[PDB]
């Protein structure tokens, strides 16, 4: 049992909700919030602006150290950073980014990361300005990870159709 609450049960351990990660991730302090990165580290916008806007820009001042010391991530990597007020730890993942012709297979290598995991609140990986096709990231999510995965998404439209056309 886990405190997350109000959510649509996809598969075994896919679940999802329409929510704001941001506040999702302030009321339930989960264990690993996932971070919608680029390979710098640069939380500019999306999901990764609203993140590091949240922890007053600790996550930025965190992340910018990490890239001095080991250099950028790759496309479909991870590092382990702290969750600063919003969880114990933050997993940054680089989804391939479609407006920059990255390419779409390595979104399940992307995926892959959080089977490092137990549980994990998670926004969809190459979504919203990422440029990718939400309803493929959901199919990928879930025929990917078999870790507990709590998605959240931000557009209650694009949920609607996230759960209507669900396979
Ligand atoms: O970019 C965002 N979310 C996202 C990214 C890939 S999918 C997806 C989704 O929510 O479906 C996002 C989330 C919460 C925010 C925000 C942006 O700005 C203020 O608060």
């Amino acid at each position: 049992v886990n405190s997350f609450s109000g959510y649509l049960k996809l598969t075994d351990n896919v679940y999802i909700k329409n929510a704001d990660i941001v506040e999702e991730a302030k009321k339930v302090k989960p264990t690993v919030v996932v971070n919608a990165a680029n390979v710098y580290l640069k939380h500019g916008g999306g999901v990764a602006g609203a993140l590091n806007k949240a922890t007053n820009n600790a996550m930025q001042v965190e992340s910018d150290d990490y890239i001095a010391t080991n250099g950028p991530l790759k496309v479909g990597g991870s590092c382990v950073l702290s969750g600063h007020n919003l969880a114990k730890h933050c997993l940054h993942v680089v989804g391939p980014n479609v407006n920059k012709g990255e390419d779409i297979q390595l979104l399940k290598s992307a995926y892959e990361n959080f089977n490092q995991h137990e549980v994990l609140l998670a926004p969809l990986l190459s979504a919203g300005i990422f440029g990718a096709d939400p309803i493929h990231s959901l199919r990928v999510c879930v025929d990917t990870v078999r870790t507990n995965v709590y998605l959240a998404v931000f557009d209650k439209n694009l949920y609607d159709k996230l759960v209507s056309s669900f396979l």
